[PDB]
């Protein structure tokens, strides 16, 4: 059809906000990889996007590329935008065609090409994936593969080649006529690799020669509990649709046992129950107060709360996920039209008019159910009039302007309010000093950018905002012992301080670095010419290794920054003498003093214990040990005093009581404006501020906090402009020396009238109460039953505390179980709680409304029963058997393990982890190591089954790879695939666990 017109290609004009001049390119669809490619010449493809990653094809000149370009002369009807990607912020390919003909050809042709890809079988996606891989080396659109190029690819696809024999022994077995492998020679290699690596799973299945039509139907009926599989003709179809072999399609289909394993790891065999993919309108006729409503906080932001980009695309992205409650922070614009950003911060400003349009175009595309606009009002009465007018005019009939029923005593249903936009805004009755400053490092002799803020006469500042050639380099030490290195690096008080030394009595090396006032050592061996850090981190050169870990994290979030040289030790030693009269530590804060006390992860010592090893902690009876990570057997890991996560006997501690609570409440860290991002705090009452007449260290604009108190260190800050320095100077000097609503908008508030009324008695259904995270958590703590009863008729919004400046999220489980409707979360953040939110709102067809269960509305509903009165409705047993295509995080091959947990407000860290597989992300296996674990579930409708895949790095630290999180409601039994998602809950190509699950009611 037009698919051939797209496969051939089309010359069009590409626009990037990243490139300043539009570039003419041939745009084509490679059917073999299912990519949209754009090339300058025929030989090489400049750039590509996977069709699988397309979220929207938007006609016109509505993209960041278009609006940032100089002109765009091409017509609206020749212009369109492919919005694609794996993150919250989607990439944009903005295109202008020569003609309206071609443009319309693409929008139609791409839509059907996407659907084909979505609906395609796993074996079709594998061939596309194998096609992508051989293209990737030299980008020629290759036909065959070298032996040396396959050995270069295997580590990139997260597999370590055990030996050279393994490939050649394979090569022969597949048929290695030469070192070259054709595409189908490579295709056959993958299948053999996957089967041989994972064969052992079969010991759980039949002793037949292959899996025949009848064997498979039994498997679907009895072990998978699929009762459609009675209809034997449906079972033969599934087989054939999977296989796709014309010669075997004849008569009765059978899978080869390796094709059966592939099916078990495949989408087709997902743990997810599909009936929950559609809306159920029988669950959409309850009052609005009975629904969990997918809710965003400060929707405009794409990043942190301090300096990240505001975009209308954030509203679009959230709305098209089915988010139904979005936030507009409305501030006085320059031209009497409101702007939206985070007040007083360096977050970019966007126009209210662009957000209103964006909401109108996107509110009701993927979900028909009512959208709630939470308006935080800082605008003038006149600017409020523009908002009242703009809403009415742009939204028209979509804008709820009067109640659904006049004589109502409860809220209307989501059904009744379809394609309605509801204004939450204060209804009429009938200036923090902050920004970016440069700070000076005497060690590095460099300035870095920090976000700083003054709260209650205290300036808080953030962390910074971003042939053996090593023999000449002064960070390399030819003849240095392990003990000296530790002492040398213990002299330099900086995380990321490093040197590389040759190991004593060996032609091999080590990197030793300081992290959190403690030195660590990393072994660097040689593989012929190459250098290997730990196990599989390959480098050509120790300079290349140092370059990489300057840009990429080596240990946790520590990078290499401070090369420990003789010149640095010489300089710092003298400077430490000169600066002896003050203690520099006092301006920085301790990394534990910003880390909160864990809700329930604290133990109390039953006995005195003396450490038999440096590994082990030593403590007295009565000692409270915090942030305990519980593993099986004798030894647990936890923090006591200064030390962190050291080993101790588990049978030497007991649970804390309420009597210990008061002691932990005193130990609760004092919040600062930068929360987790805070690096140091300065008491401006104990300083004078002076401007350096001629700046300092090559900055012109430098102010200095000079200490009043003995021992307190002076602090130097710099600005880009003298005007910044003045505002900071006068803000600091003023410490060191020492409600109108526009009727027009007010009238648009039908429901969701904000109220205060002190406390939760007499809920009005037209009213909404909002609680910051902190207030919400104290209500849950003291008044949970009041919140529940209020939430039956009234609505509740919760939003993150102001300190979550990193755009981190908070536990919504307890709030949800008290019937709280709008638990507003940072959708731009890839963390556990957004993952929970996406899981919950995957139910009921991604409408962003989930009916609270009937159980929550009976008199005998208790979220928190006593231990002895715990009623068990279901047991869930889980075995993690294996995984395919785990992502490669960094430079080394994944050493994966899986953590399984039942998530909810009834569950105190109810998890188990698998053992670690060494250097294999492509095809790990865990089946032989552990038995099933059994979970007791109190209510299946109130809980989530969460799988998280971690890599175990060289330091034994867990790093996130993927997750899958499901309401237990939608979990199927038997040998099930678990399709793995990234931190943003976007699908990772061909990535899946294989698990066994048993649910007994
Ligand atoms: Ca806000």
């Amino acid at each position: 059809q037009i698919k051939r017109a797209l496969e051939l290609g089309t010359v069009m004009t590409v626009f990037s906000f990243r490139k300043s001049t539009p570039e003419r390119r041939t745009v084509q669809v490679i059917m073999e990889t299912r990519q949209v490619a754009w090339s300058k010449t025929a030989d090489k493809i400049e750039g590509f996007l996977d069709i699988m990653e397309i979220k929207e094809i938007r006609p016109g000149k509505n993209s960041k590329d278009f609006e940032r370009a100089k002109a765009v002369r091409q017509k609206e009807d020749c212009c369109f935008t492919i919005l694609y990607g794996t993150q919250f912020v989607l990439s944009t390919l903005s295109l202008a065609a020569d003609s309206k003909e071609d443009a319309v050809n693409w929008l139609s042709g791409l839509k059907i090409l996407h659907q084909e890809a979505m609906n395609a079988s796993t074996p079709t996606i594998i061939e596309s994936w194998l096609r992508k891989q051989i293209y990737s080396v030299d980008q020629t659109r290759r036909n065959s593969i070298s032996l040396r190029e396959l050995k270069t690819i295997l580590p990139l696809i997260n597999f370590k080649v055990s030996s050279a024999k393994f490939l050649k022994d394979k090569f022969v077995e597949i048929g290695a006529h030469k070192d070259e492998l054709s595409f189908e020679q490579f295709h056959l290699f993958y299948k053999k690799l996957m089967f041989e690596q994972q064969k052992s799973i079969l010991d759980e299945f039949g002793s037949g020669s292959a899996v025949y039509l009848h064997d498979f139907q039994r498997f679907l009926i009895h072990e998978q509990q699929e009762h459609w599989a009675q209809d034997l003709n449906k079972v033969r179809e599934r087989m054939t649709k999977f296989i796709d072999d014309t010669m075997r399609e004849t008569a009765e289909p059978f899978l080869f046992v390796d094709e059966f394993l592939t099916y078990l790891f495949s989408r087709e065999n997902s743990i997810w129950d599909e009936k929950y993919d559609a809306v159920d309108m029988q669950d959409m006729n309850n009052p609005l107060s009975h629904y969990w409503i997918s809710s965003s906080h400060n929707t405009y932001l794409t990043g942190d709360q301090l300096r990240s980009e505001s975009s209308p695309e954030a509203y679009i992205r959230c709305l098209r996920m089915g988010c139904r409650c979005i936030e507009l922070d409305c501030w006085d614009g320059p031209d009497g039209k409101p702007v939206i950003y985070h007040g007083w911060t360096r977050t970019t400003k966007i126009k209210f008019d662009d957000v209103v349009q964006a909401i109108k175009d996107h509110a009701f595309v993927t979900s028909s159910f009512p959208v709630i606009l939470s308006i935080e009002e800082h605008c003038s009465v006149e600017q409020q009039r523009h908002m009242a007018k703009a809403f009415k005019e742009v939204f028209g009939d979509l804008l709820l302007t009067k109640p659904t029923e006049a004589s109502a005593d409860q809220l209307p249903s989501p059904s009744q309010l379809r394609e309605k936009i509801i204004i939450k805004h204060k209804k009429l009755g009938p200036h923090k000093q902050q920004g970016e400053l440069y700070m000076w490092d005497s060690i590095d002799q460099k300035w870095t950018r920090h976000y700083c803020a003054i709260a209650d006469a205290k300036l808080s500042f953030s962390d910074d905002i971003e042939p053996n050639p090593h023999e000449s380099k002064p960070w390399y030490y030819d003849s240095l012992s392990r003990g000296e290195a530790e002492d040398m690096l213990m002299r330099i008080p900086r995380d990321g301080a490093f040197l590389i030394r040759k190991r004593e009595g060996s032609d091999s090396y080590a990197i030793t670095f300081r992290a959190r006032g403690k030195v660590k050592h990393c072994r660097i061996n040689r593989d012929g010419r190459h250098f290997v850090l730990g196990t599989s981190a390959y480098f050509e050169s120790l300079v290349e290794l140092v370059s990489y870990y300057e840009k990429h994290s080596l240990y946790r979030k520590m990078r290499l920054r401070y090369p420990v040289t003789p010149e640095l030790l010489e300089r710092y030693n003298m400077e430490r003498d000169i600066n002896s009269l003050y203690d520099v530590s006092r301006m920085y804060v301790d990394p534990s003093e910003i880390n909160p006390s864990m809700p329930q992860r604290t133990v109390k010592a039953l006995y005195d214990y003396k450490a038999k090893r440096s590994d082990e902690l030593s403590f007295c009876r009565g000692a409270l040990i915090h942030n305990v990570s519980k593993e099986p057997g004798g030894w647990w890991k936890g923090d006591y005093g200064t030390r962190i996560q050291q080993y101790f006997p588990s049978n030497y501690v007991e649970d804390i009581s309420t009597a210990d609570f008061e002691e932990l409440e005193k130990q609760i860290i004092e919040d600062n404006p930068l929360g987790s991002l805070c690096r140091g705090i300065l008491d401006l009452n104990t300083y004078n501020v002076v401007k350096a007449p001629q700046g300092k260290n090559q900055k012109s604009f430098v102010f200095i906090l000079e200490p009043k108190q003995q021992g307190d260190p002076p602090v130097e800050f710099a600005t880009d402009r003298v005007e910044e320095l003045f505002e900071w100077f006068q803000s600091i000097r003023e410490i060191t020396w020492k409600q109108s609503i526009a009727i027009e908008l007010s009238d648009l508030v039908v429901y969701c009238k904000p109220t205060s009324k002190t406390n939760l008695e007499n809920p009005d259904f037209r009213e909404i109460r909002s609680f910051v995270e902190t207030k919400a958590d104290s209500i849950i703590r003291q008044k949970p039953v009041d919140l529940l009863k209020y939430n039956q008729k009234g609505l509740t919004r919760v939003y993150p505390k102001g300190q979550r400046v990193d755009s981190s999220n908070y536990d919504p489980f307890r709030l949800w179980l008290c019937g709280s409707q709008m638990v507003a979360l940072n959708f731009q953040t890839a963390d556990k709680y957004m993952q929970m939110n996406h899981a919950l709102f995957s139910l009921n067809g991604r409408t962003g409304y989930v009916l609270q269960p009937e159980s929550m509305r009976t008199e005998k509903y208790d979220p928190m029963p006593p231990e002895s009165q715990r009623k068990i409705l279901m047991t869930l047993t889980v075995k993690v058997l294996g995984a395919r295509h785990l992502p490669k995080l960094g430079r080394s091959i994944a050493c994966p393990f899986v953590e399984v947990e039942i998530c909810g407000a009834e569950y105190d860290n109810n998890k188990f982890k698998t053992t670690v597989v060494n250097d294999n992300g492509l095809s790990p296996i865990w089946a032989p190591t552990q038995e099933k674990v059994t979970f007791e579930i109190y209510d299946p409708n109130l809980a989530f089954l969460r799988f998280v895949v971690y890599e175990e790095d060289m330091f034994s630290d867990p790093n996130f790879l993927a997750h899958a999180t499901y309401p237990i409601k939608a979990v199927k039994s038997g040998f099930r695939s678990v399709p793995l998602k990234n931190g943003y809950s976007e699908d990772i190509e061909l990535a899946s666990l294989l698990v066994f699950c048993e649910m007994r009611p």
